[PDB]
């Protein structure tokens, strides 16, 4: 038989073609993924539509076809259970995009084979995956069914060249059909050739991203059969257990009169839950269900969003402010033409993505390599050299303009 497993890798799906990334995940999972008509599941997308499958292969089949998702080898003629490779979570595609951005081990970059290569959207999502450092890409040149081999060839050409110059020169590109189900075998393949599992380090100290918080006692709900708040996120390292003692950071805005500070907020683990499968302990990939002792007041409405979760005595700096190591992009994609980048200048305010949080901040500091930032709410900074991302309001609409990593 197959084995139950967590989600071991989250692989970002994002796309120009709207019904063309939902419609790749459902031709990996096989399953309708939009209105998933049992809510009865918690939460835990963030609107992020989000599935799971697993993935095996029948070793004495030829490979492609050879894959499947599913524990049945008839697909290519063996009664035999083909080999369990491993489960994989897809994340469907600004606070919100960052935050979907910093849980994805890899992604797929889906582009429409009846449509000029590359479209603006196109451009837009190359640059922000280059921007959030997921490098573990796949282009996939879908509906190439309504356009002939020629012309899905020509722009599989101007692909490649057009990654020739940059750090994508090797990602490879895969020709498919989602609504129609063409070559899709081929693309599993990819997917575990190119965007293998990350390694994991399972001695070090759990951290979690939370994305979701919400209140799942429904109306009506008896006092004393209350369940506590839950928390929804991404573990990022280390692994939590049920009756682990954890903490939520910043944690709680607390105002004494006159007076406003942030204090972790202190629970345990009742529960661990991946889709509707309840687990004994938790590790990165997926998205995870974190049942807690919380005040579901805390948890209400994703008033926890953005927060982090570690073991109750883990030391994480919480910073409001910081210093970070940055690069600015050259330019930047725009409406009608590419846009000068202006040096980070002092007493500008910036956006700050950091894990699954997002802060507005004052530039206190700039230097070539470095700049300081007084920070509207502070961040837990749970490792040396996070990864953050940095925007800047322009043409009034916010845009990443750099990355850095912050230095302590």
């Amino acid at each position: 038989a197959w084995p139950k497993v967590q989600p071991e890798v989250n692989i970002g799906v994002v796309g120009h073609v709207d019904h063309g990334k939902t419609t790749l995940v459902q031709a990996i999972t096989g399953i309708w993924t939009s209105k998933h008509s049992e809510e009865l599941k918690r939460g835990m997308t963030i609107k992020l539509g989000y599935a799971e499958t697993n993935i095996g292969v029948c070793e004495s089949c030829k490979k492609p076809e050879a894959y499947v998702t599913e524990p049945s080898c008839k697909s290519c003629g063996s009664d035999d259970e083909p080999k369990f490779l491993r489960r994989i979570s897809f994340i469907d595609a600004m606070a919100t995009m960052l935050s979907g951005a910093a849980l994805m081990d890899g992604a797929i970059l889906v582009v429409a084979a009846n449509e000029p290569f590359p479209q603006p959207q196109t451009r837009e999502h190359f640059v922000a995956l280059g921007i959030i450092g997921v490098k573990n890409l796949i282009i996939v040149q879908n509906k190439v069914d309504v356009v002939s081999k020629e012309e899905a060839l020509s722009q599989y050409r101007q692909i490649k060249q057009f990654t020739k110059g940059t750090w994508a020169e090797n990602v490879p590109i895969i020709p498919v059909s989602a609504l129609h189900k063409i070559n899709i075998d081929s693309l599993i393949e990819g997917i575990e050739e190119y965007i293998k599992t990350p390694y994991r380090d399972l001695s070090q100290k759990p951290v979690m991203l939370v994305i979701r918080s919400f209140d799942v006692n429904k109306p009506g709900t008896q006092f004393n059969e209350l369940k506590g708040g839950v928390i929804g996120g991404s573990i990022i390292q280390g692994l939590f257990k049920v009756d682990q003692e954890i903490k939520v950071l910043p944690g709680l805005r607390v105002e004494k009169q006159g007076k406003v500070s942030y204090e972790p907020i202190f629970t345990k683990i009742s529960s661990i839950r991946f889709g509707d499968e309840e687990f004994k302990e938790a590790k990165p990939g997926g998205l995870v269900a974190i049942g807690t002792y919380l005040d579901p007041s805390l948890t209400k409405a994703d008033n926890l969003l953005g927060s982090i979760i570690t073991l109750a005595d883990a030391e994480v700096p919480v910073l409001w402010n910081i210093r970070i190591k940055y690069n600015l992009l050259e330019r930047v994609v725009g409406a009608k033409e590419m846009l000068k980048v202006d040096p980070i200048r002092a007493k500008e305010t910036l956006m700050l993505s950091v894990g699954s949080s997002t802060t507005l901040g004052i530039v206190t500091s700039v230097k070539k390599d470095e700049i300081e930032v007084e920070l509207r709410r502070p961040v837990a900074v749970w490792s040396n050299n996070i990864r953050t991302v940095i925007s800047r309001q322009i043409a009034g609409r916010w845009r990443m303009i750099g990355w850095g990593l912050v230095e302590i």
